[PDB]
């Protein structure tokens, strides 16, 4: 291809796609867990988060790879490691860990692409640098609500409903 | 200048500008503290209060000084004395003390300008006499919410969100 | 906090807020000086510049700090050192020196955040890199008008009026 | 309360509320007297005056007291002393005496709040200073109509109808 | 008058006006008490209730009396007996007692007017028979909220705010 | 009259009407002088200032006197002392002196009425306290343009045209 | 000036301005007298007449003088000779005499300008020839109303209200 992208950097872009999809996959799982625990609005929140990963993150990554004629590889990175959840607090713990890993993945691809003088990839990653902050803040806020002392299921449902 | 304003009264107007800016500066600080404590809506409330001090209070004061060809002096009065905050209750304590000082500043400039027969300054201060009541009520209401017995973070966030 | 920002970098962001506020404070002061020297449109220009620092620069900085749960500290950096002004030329000299320092501050935070691999702060500073050019150009253009040979007060007022 | 109002001044504000209510009570009474004497439009005029006391005067007073956390006390001041009326002239005599007392009450609260340096109450009373003129003029004008020489019931009804 | 209403029934209509005004007077008092206790929305609720008594109840009664050329007499019945309130529960106790007395007054005038074959007054009272149920339900609902076990000030304020 | 105004204060109101009319009369004179000196836009500026005195200042004064049943007396105060003008600078000197006198007259009525406890007149003068600043600023601005070093007729005409 | 108007004719134009202003001054005085005598609508009629002299008559005269570079001089002709009025009939007597004099002054300027072959001034006076008839008719009609046998204050007020 005339774009002659380095396969190391493109593999990192592909890996970050798998990390965003791993998050999406986890969030759709956590939506069903949250609902079964009685948290309809927390469940809808996770559906929104997973849908956003598809429509805003994964879509930008696959579109960028096509712009530079590079190949997206899906693999086992995309499948989240599932533990058992007994409380809505444990659900949010897992979501916070996942989104924090998305953010670290963004930072890694951003740093390495700049190191490698791949300014096209560095430029495409800037949207993700900014938006990873937003996504981590959203999950962090809901983690705060469910971990706050002396809150009840209705309190959690009510305030999370205001993020939909 | 043909307006021949007395420098004593104009210095008091300038000082009150610094007091409104001190409040703005404190509120933007308290916004970041509130957010770090987990209170996104209380943080937004403080951003609103500080922005209002800029757009409604400081703007009217500097416009008035220009109408009468007098000089605005910014100085150390504008920099708030920062203590450490560990709870959202301590944050609101500091906000209540600050706005109460704004209100006392308004009263001082109002009283002294009338004493000095500066009816132009007395007239300009009437907006501030009225609005200082509103601003103190707003901060007082949020102080009441966070100090009420047996409330939780979600309760506070929910009711403060209704003031945005 | 889950964002785990480098306090030394976030302190630089907080210091840059104080530099933008120091510019705003100087411009509101220079508005009243300009007006008292007979320059109503130059005064309105400085009101616009200070108001823009509030609504576009300081707002973005405090919003960013809240996104990453970091603390904004206002201090004496925000208070401009005021010299006396006898001419509108000296007024614009002071404004040009101030905005040049704003631009150097932006560059410093941008450079240090990049070197520290704080890509989130580097990304947020890009808006300031671009806008600092604009603000410096605006003040430099007025500096050029008031320092050109053989211009009169009406000349200056008329052309500055076109910038409003 | 953080507003720390002077109870003796706020009691005067509460008494002025009772005076406005005493006027409203008298006007609703005088509406029924006017109607029974054959004066449908004069009766409608008194309904308008009493309704205005409720919606514009009493509403502003209780809103102000709530702004400063002060207590409204209704007492026997609010109950007008009723004499018998045989003519529409006597009806308007009573209304003129009443509204004149409303205006004296406004003046008293305004004067005492200023002397006490309660600028917040002085500011709130300014609307009443202006509007008491209007209300007294309206009643005095109808007084003039019904007391003019050689006028008949139809004359009075027709011209008062134009005030509705 | 050609309407020849019996003075006994008209005195009862006049007395019921005083009872609705007594309720209005109490509710405006209770608005200031509620606000001073920290309940801004409960205070607004009482302002709404008192304003409704003026605009919907008292207005219909004075209009009816004028239709039948009868005289409205305001007296001491209109002045509520004020006790001291220390809690928002005691405030709602007093409101519930007052509205319950309004409803009993409606029933008395309705029953006696029918007994007396005053079908005009019986017909006019039908609006009040229906609406007294609504007003007692509204106050009863807020009484229920403030007396419910384990509620806090924010809970009360939040749910009462939904009735405004 | 039921208004029972102090004729000494009302005579001051009437005198201030004559001072505003004196200013209007001077400005219509100076419009014709400015025009004859070659300054079409300065002439239009004076027509605007004189018309403003009529429609905004004199109108409010005569309307206030009628509200309180008091008598407006026009006398020699209203006739400006005319001197010869050879330059547009002399024209603006006269206008600046005149509007300074208007502002001083406003302050005199305001201060004396307040001292006399004529709160109705003090209230009516507040609009004049505020607007006298605006009118003096307007005339002062044109004075500044015509007195600035090294300006020509076209410069003056162009910038004054922007005020129309 | 290139227009080279004759000073005696332009002095007569300026004198006619003073006559229209004398009428305006008288009418604003008579408005306050009319109001104090109990005639709200007659007072509003005089405000209308005086305002029309300002906006329609005086404005055209000063605009014409500026067109031909001539100078407007206000002098004691503009100050009406006031006598005491005890009745609304005496008020209208004075107004009718004043407007008759305006009409005679129009005729005088029109006549001498034609004699002098000042066709520019003759042309400008044609608007005044026509409109003086209208203004005299208006005042004459109100004179007729207040001087008609057996009319009362309400009669006068009602029909004059139709002219507003
Ligand atoms: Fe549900
Ligand atoms: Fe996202
Ligand atoms: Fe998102
Ligand atoms: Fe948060
Ligand atoms: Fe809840
Ligand atoms: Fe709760
Ligand atoms: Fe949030
Ligand atoms: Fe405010
Ligand atoms: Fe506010
Ligand atoms: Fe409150
Ligand atoms: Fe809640
Ligand atoms: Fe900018
Ligand atoms: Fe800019
Ligand atoms: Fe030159
Ligand atoms: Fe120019
Ligand atoms: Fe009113
Ligand atoms: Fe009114
Ligand atoms: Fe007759
Ligand atoms: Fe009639
Ligand atoms: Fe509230
Ligand atoms: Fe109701
Ligand atoms: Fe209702
Ligand atoms: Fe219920
Ligand atoms: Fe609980
Ligand atoms: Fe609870
Ligand atoms: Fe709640
Ligand atoms: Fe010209
Ligand atoms: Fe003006
Ligand atoms: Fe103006
Ligand atoms: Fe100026
Ligand atoms: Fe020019
Ligand atoms: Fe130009
Ligand atoms: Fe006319
Ligand atoms: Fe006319
Ligand atoms: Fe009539
Ligand atoms: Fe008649």
């Amino acid at each position: 291809s005339v774009f002659n992208k380095d396969e190391r950097i493109m593999d990192l872009v592909s890996k970050h796609y798998n990390v965003e999809l791993c998050a999406a996959n986890l969030y759709f799982h956590l939506a069903t867990v949250s609902k079964a625990l009685g948290y309809d609005n927390v469940a809808a929140f996770f559906v929104k988060m997973g849908s956003d990963k598809q429509s805003a993150h994964m879509s930008r990554l696959v579109k960028y790879m096509m712009k530079v004629d590079s190949i997206l590889k899906i693999n086992q990175i995309s499948v989240p490691e599932l533990v058992s959840f007994e409380t809505i607090q444990e659900v949010l713990d897992a979501a916070l860990k996942m989104e924090s890993k998305v953010r670290e993945s963004v930072k890694n691809v951003t740093e390495i692409s700049l190191l490698a003088k791949d300014f096209e990839t560095f430029e495409r990653m800037q949207w993700f640098v900014k938006d990873s902050i937003e996504d981590l803040e959203e999950i962090s806020d809901v983690w705060t609500y469910v971990h706050s002392p002396n809150v009840n299921l209705i309190n959690i449902e009510n305030i999370v409903g205001k993020k939909l």
